[PDB]
């Protein structure tokens, strides 16, 4: 067997998600999320929010193994002129990708309940929706219509509601509020490291996933296919899943810069490019950002966690076929 034959099959028997399992999941999604539309409309009048909308792997079709969880994210509304956001590299925090948000001027937001020491804090704004989730106990069966039947997540997943469809399958639903000021969109996803889990996550994921269908759509590439394949390598074991989509897509983004020709027949040439890029980002400590490269995806591994991942594929160029098994 070559390379390229046991990618494949790793693929079409891993990663891979059976069309049917996917298609539905994701209508679960997008029944769901019309629902909550509506109904949250009404529950939460006062709240200055957006229509809700899906994102992630799962409404992208970059979702592997199974298919088991979406986001839904809550787009607050905010008053441009009473808001700024200070980039991390011009706070002290001194991190890049990640923001404050600072309340200006006069006038009253809703939001100045989540206001603290004069910034919107995106604990405090995730505070009030574990409150929404927590209350979902007393809705009335949202989705009754289709058979779903929604449910908080089991702690500690505050922000997560459940919903079963019929049979024993199970979507995860997370809550992820988010806030646009000019052109930049932030989102109150944590940093890893806790001193940092009140700056605001810049959004990279849509611009990413997009280059990426772009990339792939002109020229009928296998860009995508080679991203899944290591998404569930890295779903295989613990050490590896400290590794994240966004950092091997942009592992993939760099490589495309590299090389233009991803016909399906030079994928296993291209798995191996990749995995050789990764390791020298981690010999590196730094894997900046495709689209913002001030951006070091790996800014939220510990130093250690970093060098540990460099030994877990040491020998990943000679022994690759292993990380298939
Ligand atoms: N619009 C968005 N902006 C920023 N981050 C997002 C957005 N949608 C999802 N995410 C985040 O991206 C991560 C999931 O990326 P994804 O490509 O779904 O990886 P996986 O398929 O491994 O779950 C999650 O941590 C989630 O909070």
């Amino acid at each position: 067997m070559s390379l390229q034959e046991k990618l494949l099959t790793y693929y079409r028997n891993r990663a891979a998600i059976p069309a049917g399992e996917q298609a539905r999941a994701k209508q679960a999604a997008v029944d769901i999320c019309a629902e909550l539309r509506s109904f949250l409309r009404a529950k939460l009048p006062d709240m200055p929010l957006r229509d809700m909308y899906l994102s992630g792997s799962l409404y992208d079709d970059l979702q592997v193994v199974t298919a088991d969880h979406i986001q839904l994210i809550v787009p607050l509304v905010l008053e441009q002129n009473l808001w700024s956001c200070i980039p991390g590299e011009d706070t002290i925090m001194n991190v890049p990708g990640f923001f404050l948000v600072r309340r200006e001027n006069r006038g009253s937001s809703y939001w100045d309940r989540c206001v603290v020491g004069g910034y919107l804090s995106p604990k405090t704004v995730a505070d009030t929706f574990e409150k929404v989730v927590a209350g979902s106990i007393n809705w009335p069966a949202i989705g009754s219509l289709l058979d779903y039947v929604i449910r908080p997540a089991p702690p500690p997943e505050a922000l997560t509601l459940e919903v079963q469809y019929e049979r024993d399958k199970h979507l995860f639903i997370d809550f992820l509020p988010s806030v646009t000021l000019g052109d930049t969109v932030l989102v109150a996803k944590p940093h890893r490291l806790a001193q940092y889990d009140n700056l605001w996550r810049l959004s990279l994921r849509p611009a990413e996933t997009a280059r990426l269908r772009a990339l792939d759509q002109a020229d009928s590439g296998c860009r995508s296919l080679c991203l899944k394949i290591l998404k569930a390598i890295c779903k295989s074991t613990p050490a590896l899943g400290h590794l994240t989509a966004s950092q091997l897509t942009n592992v993939i983004l760099h490589l495309a810069q590299e090389e233009a020709d991803w016909s399906p027949d030079m994928l296993a040439d291209r798995f191996l490019q990749a995995l050789r890029g990764l390791i020298s980002y981690l010999e590196a400590g730094v894997l900046p950002s495709a689209l913002n490269p001030k951006v070091n995806l790996f800014a939220e591994l510990t130093p250690e966690e970093i060098d540990e991942l460099g030994y877990t594929l040491y020998c990943s160029l000679s022994e690759p076929e292993v990380l298939l098994q």
